[PDB]
């Protein structure tokens, strides 16, 4: 039951590493999972539904890691606090590059994917803004931009920049430089002038 | 000749304001332009080619405006210099929101659109990096990140953030706040710490 579903999901993620979803057939997923095509349709209405489930697993993995960090602050400076948080997304999405790339493309064509994306970005922006507000309340950061608007731009930067790096887009920041680049921009814009 | 082509382009941009390219037919473009379907195919091989031409016109409009600014520096402070430059993209793309949104979506499906996008982003990143380097050479900005990597992240932020605002995405920065938001992040990250 759950094992056949997990096999479909694992087959899809493996296949997505070498071709887009448009070039993956329901028969390809069934074959890789060791099941028939009608048995596949018992577990998933379509191949798009499989991608939705994969993306749901990745974004919840990142969200749960961020929640763990928020409850267990590492004892360190302000720059390291932001780096450890941005690293959650660098490492989680960077460990699932094929699902990340496919989910990014599916947002233009799937309202379900677009709504999942929007839901979690709203959550992560709200958390970012809450941390900025706490830094301002304690006197560590100046009251410059509205914190929620600043948080929105910084999160959109991370989404676009991380995913360009993972996909090797031209142009992009090299993957080995992207964490340092983003941390610099977050720390200077949150604590500067 | 050129007038029929301009009529096709104007019809396409008008139609894109209320439905995506997928819901615009070649017959719709021909009808709006006052021509037959075979006459359309004399000017454009497809509706995707029409969008490519529209997007080419918009990005060259922005590029030419930036070139004009680069030759005619406004006499003002460093924050205003960056604001005037970012405003080129805010105003040019914001005046062609339907073409911008359609071109953004077409990048996932059109190598021609993706290559046009990449070509101009590389050009604008190189210019950004050259200005950062000049500010460092004159002692106004500190030597922090590699200027080209900083410029890449800041340009990707602007692309993602401006276009989310224009499309009214959730989440997004309100359009009336997005210029101030981006300028703050550029100025603090270029001149800070
Ligand atoms: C310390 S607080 C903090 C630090 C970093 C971020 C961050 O990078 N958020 C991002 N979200 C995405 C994303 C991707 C797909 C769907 C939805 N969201 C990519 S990167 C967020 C909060
Ligand atoms: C003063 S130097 C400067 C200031 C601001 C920018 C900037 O916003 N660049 C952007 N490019 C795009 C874009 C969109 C579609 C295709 C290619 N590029 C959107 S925003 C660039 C250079």
């Amino acid at each position: 039951g759950d094992d056949r579903e997990l096999a479909i999901l694992a087959t899809a993620e493996n296949l997505l590493e070498d071709r887009p979803l448009a070039d993956i057939s329901v028969d390809d997923l069934a074959k890789g999972a060791g099941i028939s095509r009608p048995t596949f349709y018992f577990y998933f209405p379509s191949k798009e539904a499989v991608l939705l489930t994969l993306l749901d697993r990745v974004v919840n993995q990142a969200d749960m890691a961020l929640q763990t960090l928020a409850e267990n602050p590492a004892d360190t400076d302000r720059e390291n606090m932001w780096r450890t948080g941005i690293n959650v997304f660098f490492e989680t999405f960077g460990s699932h590059k094929a699902v990340t790339r496919a989910g990014q493309a599916a947002r233009a064509t799937s309202v379900e994917v677009a709504e999942l994306w929007s839901t979690f970005m709203q959550k992560w922006i709200a958390y970012t803004a809450a941390v900025i507000d706490a830094e301002r309340d304690r006197g560590a950061a100046p009251r410059t931009l509205p914190a929620h608007e600043l948080a929105t731009a910084l999160n959109l930067m991370n989404e676009r920049t991380l995913f360009a790096s993972f996909a090797g887009e031209q142009p992009s920041v090299p993957e080995a430089r992207v964490l340092d680049t983003l941390v610099h921009i977050w720390v200077t814009s949150i604590y500067g002038e």
